[PDB]
């Protein structure tokens, strides 16, 4: 009621004021007012105002402010302010009811003076021409400034408006940091001399903008105080969801976070094609939808890396075409070391295999479709004598030989982890399921990781730091071969000009001190299939679309889908021919492995409908490797290629065509689009570019490298034989980035069979125990447990040598 008053520092204004108590609102409130010189004797039309206002959280650019002339919130020009950007934006606003007010079509205008934003207030010297009086519709109202005094409302509220920047387009909900009015009643002050020369500081002027809705927010989940898991696994994929499962077996707390959504329909998926709307399937659960991928990827496909992958429950299990195989136990005798040689990895082979068995003949009718194109190639072959073996139990037959297309598939629908290990874990209790969720970076302190730092990617998901429980809990990397080298590196992990690289972006400030940083060559020996493709005609060969089949199916084929899950759509697109295989001496005394896969397609020239093309493999025993690093935003990249560098790999890529020629010779009505018939082999791959949009195979794997020489030493293994990272108490790595070398077939398969093996390995390792006073807790050497018993701390005593103190 009784006014305060008030001279502005800057302007040099004097205002009556007004001011809230701290039970009424919280950061404050308080109304000026400034009024002309016969102001207290007539009338006054206009005034200078000054506001106040609180941000208390959301507390940069937040909240906003109002005042109701006579007020009342009804009936009365309301004022309203607010910050966003750092200047102050004001709006005239005018009231019937108790909801929404609209905009005040009149003469009454706001010109700004001076303004203030902080994180505890936002400030604002205005000038209203013409406010003292209104007509909005049939409604009068006004204030007598002889009264002399008003009657004022005030309002505050703790979120931002919506279109924050555009005035006249804003969107409010009621006001919650505080309400109420006063009697208030003016003195000496309010009437100036000086006030017309104080309103001709009213030049300033705001720029506003509005441009459409906003898609930016993404409104997050806190992440749970007082809880703790004893393996929290990163990102659910080929070695994720197997690995999560089996140590889910133990009874002990397991966690996974992954960035992606769900995927397929059993687990919550969405996304389908317009007929598949009356079921539970989605487009990842049909096989014949699975080439889409390629068409519409938004949304699916990660944003921080330049190559494809998947980020979605599954990983690459949910976007690929599914293919399936037994291992081949000569690739791990050659690739891996010792405890997973041929012999030690039979164990899990047989486990994985008897969850996910695979099928020949995905149709559960009992046969196959359009196997015509399949029949040309198939026959083609034997005739030249190869040798049809079944690639899901004689896999030792590698050399000369075709077999049929093998699935992950179960009941005609995308097979694998999503559809058994990941079932078979959310039945347990002490297993949950993080979605949406990114891991920027684990949590250390020394060699030993605390816990991890999560972001919520899309809506669901959780931000903050998770810890493991503390001593024995463990964190597993399975978060692919760029991601899970990425948080590594993140981490303090890796080469040291790539964790420069780190240090000087926006992670820096908050990233581990470089007193801790461990050496290790991860993103080095990056390596992937090097895949070169070949084309044929015959007229026996059935085209089939697939890719209007999203749009515009074939209604026999629907039907017969949907009905008994048989027909075209429960296998891959495209439809894929026969899978053959040669092995093949170089004159350097290593046999490199060739893996041809059939589909029948068009490639760069040749139209679709009687062609077919075969893409070649070059698998294992290829030497050239890669490398993978950051970019100045920390986006993945592949800035080393691993193909084609060695000469000897080549000639083997060269010798395949030309092998798969002489074998395909003699058959019927067969054309070669590529190479041309005019054309050379050698003259063929030669006219190939070796880049990754040309040769990649998607089967990307090694960046933190698997082997018993440590890294930190000047050695190549990044993990060592238990998975586990060198320099580390409880951080582990199972997915692709640990294989040294490629299979000789596609990865999956050899992918959850390694990550079978490794949860064993895992759990056979005895429990993790503190240091205690005295004891020895690291360095360049150092193998043992990385944390101290509390209080005491790791200390660094030589460059060699690390004790607890
Ligand atoms: C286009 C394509 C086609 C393929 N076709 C075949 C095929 O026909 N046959 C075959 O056998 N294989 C195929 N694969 C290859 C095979 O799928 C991959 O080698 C395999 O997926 C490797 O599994 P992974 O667990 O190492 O990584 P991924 O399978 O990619 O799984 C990694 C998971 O971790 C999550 N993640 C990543 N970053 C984070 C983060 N920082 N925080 C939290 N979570 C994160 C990702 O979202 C993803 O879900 C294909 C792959 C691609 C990309
Ligand atoms: C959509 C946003 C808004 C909603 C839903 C809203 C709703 C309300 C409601 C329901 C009440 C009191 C309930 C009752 O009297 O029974 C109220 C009171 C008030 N409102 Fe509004 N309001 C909104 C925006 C504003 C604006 C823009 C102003 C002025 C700048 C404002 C100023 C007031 C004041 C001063 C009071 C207390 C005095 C009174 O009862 O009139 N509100 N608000
Ligand atoms: C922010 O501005 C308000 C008034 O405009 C002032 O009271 C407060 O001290 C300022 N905050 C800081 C940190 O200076
Ligand atoms: C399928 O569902 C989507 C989801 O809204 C809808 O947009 C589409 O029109 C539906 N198609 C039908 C019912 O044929
Ligand atoms: C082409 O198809 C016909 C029947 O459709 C078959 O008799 C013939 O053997 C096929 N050609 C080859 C090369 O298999
Ligand atoms: C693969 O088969 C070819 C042809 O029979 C033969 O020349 C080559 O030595 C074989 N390689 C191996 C490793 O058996
Ligand atoms: C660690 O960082 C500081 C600057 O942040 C730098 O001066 C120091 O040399 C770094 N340590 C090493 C070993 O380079
Ligand atoms: C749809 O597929 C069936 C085979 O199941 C075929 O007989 C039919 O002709 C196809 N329809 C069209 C329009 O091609
Ligand atoms: C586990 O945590 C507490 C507090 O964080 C610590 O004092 C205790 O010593 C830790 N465990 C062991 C075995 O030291
Ligand atoms: C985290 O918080 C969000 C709200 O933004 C919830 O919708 C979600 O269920 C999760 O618990
Ligand atoms: C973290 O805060 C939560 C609030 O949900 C409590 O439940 C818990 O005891 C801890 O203080
Ligand atoms: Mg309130
Ligand atoms: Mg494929
Ligand atoms: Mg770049
Ligand atoms: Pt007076
Ligand atoms: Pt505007
Ligand atoms: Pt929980
Ligand atoms: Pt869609
Ligand atoms: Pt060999
Ligand atoms: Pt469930
Ligand atoms: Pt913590
Ligand atoms: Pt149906
Ligand atoms: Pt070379
Ligand atoms: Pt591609
Ligand atoms: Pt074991
Ligand atoms: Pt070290």
């Amino acid at each position: 009621t009784a006014p305060k008053t008030f001279t502005h520092p800057d302007t040099g204004i004097v205002f009556n004021t007004w001011s809230a108590s701290d039970s009424q609102t919280k950061g404050g409130f308080t109304v000026g007012m400034a009024l002309p010189s016969n102001a207290l004797t007539t009338d006054a039309t206009e005034f200078i105002g000054y506001l106040e206002c609180s941000s208390a959280k959301n507390g940069a650019n937040s909240g906003w402010c109002g005042v109701s002339l006579r007020g009342a919130m009804t009936n009365n020009l309301l004022i309203t302010a607010w910050p966003s950007d750092g200047e102050v934006y004001t709006n005239l606003m005018f009231a019937t009811g108790y909801a929404m007010p609209k905009n005040y079509a009149g003469d009454a205008k706001i010109t700004q003076i001076a303004s203030s934003v902080n994180a505890t207030h936002f400030t604002l010297v205005f000038r209203c021409q013409n406010c003292l009086s209104w007509d909005q519709d049939g409604v009068t109202g006004g204030i007598s400034t002889s009264n002399k005094g008003a009657q004022l409302g005030w309002v505050q509220a703790f979120p931002s408006p919506g279109n924050p920047t555009c005035p006249t387009q804003i969107t409010l909900s009621q006001h919650d940091n505080g309400m109420g009015q006063w009697g208030a009643a003016f003195d000496s002050n309010i009437a100036n001399p000086s006030y017309t020369a104080w309103a001709a500081k009213a030049t300033k002027t705001v720029t506003g903008t509005c441009s459409g809705p906003v898609t930016t927010s993404i409104a997050a989940t806190p992440v749970p105080t007082g809880v703790s898991f004893d393996y929290i696994v990163v990102g659910g994929g080929a070695g994720g969801i197997p690995v999560a499962d089996k140590l889910s077996e133990s009874g002990k707390s397991v966690l996974l976070i992954e960035k992606g959504f769900a995927s397929t329909g059993e687990h919550g998926g969405t996304l389908k094609p317009e007929w598949l709307n009356n079921t539970s399937l989605t487009r990842f659960d049909v096989p014949g939808l699975c080439n889409q991928i390629w068409k519409d990827s938004d949304g699916i496909a990660c944003s921080d890396t330049d190559q494809m992958a998947g980020c979605v429950l599954g990983g690459g299990t949910a976007i690929n075409a599914g293919l399936w195989y037994k291992p081949y136990t000569k690739d791990w005798d050659y690739l891996f070391p010792s405890g997973w040689k041929g012999s030690d990895i039979a164990g899990a082979t047989s486990r994985a295999l008897s969850r996910i068995p695979g099928t020949t003949t995905p149709s559960q009718d009992g046969k196959r479709y359009l196997q015509q194109g399949f029949e040309v190639l198939a026959n083609g072959l034997k005739a030249s004598g190869w040798k049809e073996v079944d690639s899901l139990k004689d896999s030792e037959q590698k050399n000369r030989t075709f077999s049929h297309t093998s699935y992950m598939y179960i009941n005609g629908e995308r097979g694998g982890p999503l559809a058994t290990y990941l079932v078979s874990a959310k039945k347990r209790s002490n297993f949950k399921l993080w979605l949406n969720t990114a891991v920027k970076r684990v949590i250390r302190e020394g060699g030993h990781i605390t816990g991890v730092e999560v972001e919520a990617f899309r809506n669901g998901g959780y931000s903050g730091i998770i810890p493991v429980t503390n001593t024995t809990g463990r964190v597993v990397l399975s978060a692919g071969t760029f991601g899970s080298a990425k948080i590594l590196l993140r981490s303090g992990i890796g080469p040291k000009d790539q964790l420069e690289v780190v240090k000087a972006s926006a992670d820096g400030p908050t990233m581990v001190s470089n007193s801790s940083w461990i050496d290790l060559p991860v993103g080095h020996n990056l390596v992937d299939h090097t895949n070169t493709d070949t084309v044929i005609q015959h007229n026996n060969v059935t085209f089939y679309d697939f890719y209007k089949a999203w749009d515009n199916p074939n209604t026999t084929d629907m039907n017969l889908y949907l009905n008994g899950r048989s027909g075209i759509f429960a296998q891959a697109a495209p439809n894929i021919g026969p899978l053959f295989w040669e092995e093949i001496t170089g004159a350097d005394g290593i046999v490199r492995q060739l893996h041809w896969t059939a589909r029948v397609e068009g490639s760069f020239e040749t139209p679709d409908g009687y062609a077919m093309t075969m893409s070649q493999y070059l698998g294992r025993g290829a030497t050239s490797r890669g490398r993978m690093t950051l970019s100045p935003t920390l986006n993945t990249v592949v800035s080393d290629l691993p193909y084609l560098k060695d000469p000897n790999d080549k000639a083997a890529v060269v010798q395949g065509i030309v092998n798969l020629q002489k074998a395909l010779a003699n058959v019927k009505g067969l054309t070669w689009a590529y190479p041309s018939a005019n054309q050379t082999a050698a003259d063929f791959v030669d006219k190939q570019p070796v880049t990754y949009q040309s040769r990649r195979s998607n089967h990307w794997m090694g960046t933190n490298k698997m082997g018993t020489d440590d890294g930190r030493s000047g050695g190549t293994a990044v993990v060592d034989t238990n998975t586990r990272v060198y320099g580390t108490d409880n951080l582990y790595v199972v997915d692709a980035s640990i294989f040294p070398g490629v299979p000789t077939t596609n990865p999956t398969a050899y992918i959850v069979v390694a990550a079978e093996h490794a949860a064993a390995k895992i759990l056979a390792q005895p429990a993790n125990e503190a240091v205690p006073k005295w004891g020895w807790c690291g360095g360049p050497t150092y193998t043992g447990s990385q944390t101290c018993q509390a209080p005491y701390k790791c200390e660094k005593q030589n460059d060699w040598y690390w004790q607890c103190v």
